[PDB]
DNA sequence: GGGGTGTGGTAG
DNA sequence: ATCGCTACCACACCCC
């Protein structure tokens, strides 16, 4: 038991966080590429013609958390019992869920209890801890089989389980989807074997955004080849709203009240004008539905293909804990903002970097919540509020920045027994050059 | 046209 | 119990 007043709090609680882990492992790979690609100059070109394999484990931490599940659980059966990842028994969340579960009606980040509601009568729920360090050894293999099957020309990383690879086509070759389902079955196979026994489902086309729709068609373990030429009424009639790439609740409810509640992407694909989408969910996004719903990427999304080392090349740092915080005093509220503001350096300097600008965000209790949320150490509902402040001189001193976040704190009046979560941000970042004579 | 701020939303 | 992170685009609204 580490409390948030207790030194040891910010390590223990990220080492614990799949949240934390999901975003270090994503900004670890990018860097990972941009190291690689230092040199070489790794770009698609308005010259090429591509293919777009997006590829994905399938129920990613529920799998490998199966695979390597201690001897306390060597009986259950990935294929038959419904099987969740998650610390704890009642308002813990799930963190990956297995297609059994699945069927029940379970989806990720529900909580325990809940999922525990959809099954029938003897029928149990399977919870299983994580196992973060053979999360990160089977992704190690992931990539590593990517790349030694040197049939792409660029490897995306999008995160731990999950990476968008590219092929060129030349125009001497005439492409068939007779070797895209081989290539497709290579990886696959490749991929079981060199986990160990972890699936990947695969979409491939000739857009961004139709491999990612393909990809969710092709799950669980398969793979589908739609491209544009392909696009079909059955194809969109398949697809919930929110599959759409930037269609998450809130954008999903403003389009159910905009056009009648369409139920799949064919519903709202007849029903739209592209000047009511733009009003009812704004002009850019607006266009990027209209251009999706022709299998279209917009030009936002086709940066990381034509540009992808400024694309994966981090712009702002910084840290969020909006969990486990129960502070008395200011004086324990201003030891913690000095103990993040020397995690963020240390992982500043490590990048070799300043920053000119930097922001406090807060959660505070709403006046009327319950001061124990029913979450254990959450945060409950609350209300944000945050801040921001640029500094003379691009630095990395501790004793400036941490000074202007405490005072960043004071500005925003929440009294400490009130507080309930924490952000620290670095917004701008400038780079140290040999150079540094004033 | 250029800048500024805080807030919202998405995604693994 | 239980680990509700974090990067970055877009927008509303302000200034010149
Ligand atoms: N979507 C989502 N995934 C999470 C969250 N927390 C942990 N994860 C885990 C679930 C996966 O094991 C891993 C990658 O996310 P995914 O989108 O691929 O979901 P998952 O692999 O569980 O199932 P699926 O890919 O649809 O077969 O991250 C979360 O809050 N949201
Ligand atoms: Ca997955
Ligand atoms: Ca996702």
């Amino acid at each position: 038991i580490v409390a948030c007043d207790d030194p040891d709090f910010l390590t223990s609680y990220f080492a614990h966080s799949r949240l934390h882990h999901l975003s270090a492992w994503k900004a670890n790979l990018k860097d990972k590429f941009l190291n690689e690609n230092i040199h070489k100059y790794t770009k698609i070109t308005d010259k090429d013609t591509y293919i777009i394999f997006h590829i994905d484990f399938d129920c990613f931490f529920a799998t490998v958390a199966y695979l390597c599940r201690s001897s306390s659980f060597s009986a259950c059966d990935f294929k038959r019992d419904p099987i969740v990842v998650c610390h704890g028994t009642k308002n813990s969340d799930i963190a990956s869920c297995n297609y059994v579960a699945r069927s029940y009606g379970i989806k990720n980040g529900m909580w325990v209890s809940q999922a525990e509601k959809m099954l029938p009568n003897g029928i149990k729920l399977i919870s299983l801890p994580y196992t973060f360090e053979q999360f990160q050894l089977k992704s190690e293999a992931f990539y590593s089989t990517l790349k030694r099957l040197n049939i792409f020309n660029l490897i995306l990383p999008i995160s731990i389980d999950e990476a968008v690879c590219v092929r060129i086509i030349p125009d001497n070759i005439h492409n068939t989807n007779t070797l895209n389902a081989r290539l497709c079955e290579e990886i696959r196979q490749e991929i079981f074997q060199g986990t160990n026994g972890c699936t990947v489902s695969i979409g491939c086309s000739d857009s961004l955004v139709l491999a990612r729709l393909a990809l969710k068609m092709a799950k669980p373990n398969g793979y589908n080849i739609t491209f544009k030429s392909n696009l079909s009424e059955e194809f969109w009639s398949s697809f919930k709203l929110d599959d759409l790439p930037g269609v998450g609740h809130s954008t999903l409810s403003r389009l159910e009240s905009t056009f009648d509640s369409p139920h799949s992407l064919n519903d709202l694909r007849k029903r739209y004008t592209l000047d009511a989408l733009k009003a009812s969910v704004g002009s850019k996004l607006g266009m990027k539905i209209h251009l999706a719903l022709q299998g279209q990427d917009d030009e936002e999304s086709l940066k990381i293909l034509y540009d992808p080392k400024e694309v994966l090349q981090r712009k702002s740092l910084s840290i969020d804990i909006n969990w486990g915080i129960r502070f008395k005093n200011i004086t324990q509220v201003d030891l913690f903002i000095e103990r993040g503001c020397q995690y963020l350096l240390e992982k500043l300097n490590e990048i070799n970097k300043t920053t000119s600008q930097i922001t406090l965000k807060l959660m505070r209790r709403c006046k009327d919540a319950p001061i124990e949320p029913p979450k254990y150490m959450g945060m409950g509902r609350c209300d944000s509020f945050s801040r921001s402040s640029r500094l003379g001189i691009p630095t990395n001193e501790f004793g400036i920045i941490a000074t202007e976040m405490k005072s960043l704190y004071r500005t925003l009046g929440c009294p400490p027994m009130e507080l309930r979560g924490l952000a620290l941000q670095f917004n701008k970042l400038v780079d140290v050059g040999p150079d540094n004579n004033q």
